[PDB]
């Protein structure tokens, strides 16, 4: 059998919390009446999502409504219980209210109002100051949440809205988001295939805080490249194939003997032997100005096989790659 794991911080704050902070199932909702809000306009977030700007009638101010996609109401209640914990921290979303439509009954939430530009229409125009910059920024909203015991688990550009005038910055979508307690074995259909961190891969249940950092890894190495995206499987065994060819080989199958980990057997003729890359093997003359060896350092730290030994969110803000960014901080 898989040997166990535990995160290396924040390990035990949901333990030492009242129960009534994470038995999110036992959380009652006063359910709002959705006639405060009127619908102006129907927000392009794909397809899957229902997301629209509106107005409160009460004091006319704009909001955004998310109307919730007929799910298990456990899921629900871990969204509403997960906002309402998180509410008011660095760069985390703020739940304004919680309604229900009076006819249909169906759930709705109800956020600050923010731009609809999210990460990914900006993130591959960006100086390589402005990239350290939200980088420190997500990083912010990633130790707060893991601080408060919550791992994201959809961390991706996506996810992250961006009002870019005033340099501001909010993760989004904690509708996959779940507390971490030491010893739980987590789902591992969840995040996005590109996203998808090696623990998910292969079926390791026994995860933390710490697929987060995979995902922020992701984005760095695709934001600094200009690869979209940097991983590109095209299915969930492909995917981990595409990170063997980069990562190499070595460090994967000791990766597996470490936590016992039983592979799937599909995985054996595709994986083959790859040698750890070099980065470098990835700049080029359109790329090369946001590339830098504390880029290239800080990208390492973070895409590991073991997710023990990568960067946690603490560690990688006080990284040298953000020495200039925390500077222009203390300045302001
Ligand atoms: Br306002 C409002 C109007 C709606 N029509 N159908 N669903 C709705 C949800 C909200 Br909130
Ligand atoms: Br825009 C937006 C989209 C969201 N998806 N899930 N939560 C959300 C909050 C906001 Br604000």
């Amino acid at each position: 059998g898989p040997v166990p794991s535990r995160a290396r911080v924040y390990t035990d704050v949901n333990t030492h919390r009242p129960r009534e902070y994470w038995d999110y199932e036992s959380h009652v909702v006063e359910w709002g009446n959705q006639d405060d809000y009127q619908l102006v306009r129907k927000l392009g977030r794909g397809k899957y999502s229902e997301v629209f700007e509106a107005i409160n009638i009460t004091n006319n101010e704009k909001v955004v409504v998310k109307i919730l996609k007929p799910v298990k109401k456990k899921k629900i209640k871990r969204e509403i219980k997960i906002l309402e914990n998180l509410r008011g921290g660095p760069n985390i979303i703020t739940l304004a209210d919680i309604v229900k439509d009076p006819v249909s009954r169906t759930p709705a939430l109800v956020f600050e109002h923010v731009n609809n530009t999210d990460f990914k229409q900006l993130y591959q125009t960006l100086t390589d100051y402005d990239i350290r910059f939200y980088m420190y920024e997500i990083l912010k909203a990633l130790d707060y949440c893991h601080s408060m015991g919550i791992m994201h688990r959809d961390v991706k550009p996506h996810n992250v809205m961006i009002d870019h005038e005033h340099r501001k910055l909010r993760l989004i979508d904690w509708g996959l988001a779940e507390f971490y307690h030491p010893g739980q074995e987590y789902n591992v259909r969840v995040a996005s295939r590109y996203f998808k961190g090696p623990e998910l891969l292969v079926d390791y249940q026994m995860y933390d805080y710490s697929l987060d950092m995979w995902s922020l890894g992701c984005m760095l190495a695709s934001m600094i490249f200009r690869k979209e995206p940097f991983f590109h499987g095209h299915d969930n065994y492909d995917q981990l194939v595409r990170i063997a060819k980069v990562l190499g080989t070595e460090d994967l199958y000791d990766y597996i003997d470490k936590y016992n980990i039983e592979l799937d057997p599909r995985f054996n003729d595709i994986l083959g032997r790859h040698s750890r890359k070099r980065w470098e093997r990835f700049v080029h003359s359109e790329n090369q100005h946001l590339v830098s060896p504390e880029a290239l350092d800080f990208l390492d730290k973070l895409l590991r096989y073991d997710h023990q030994s990568r960067l946690t969110a603490r560690e990688a803000m006080e990284h040298p790659y953000f020495y200039t960014v925390v500077k222009d901080q203390a300045r302001m």
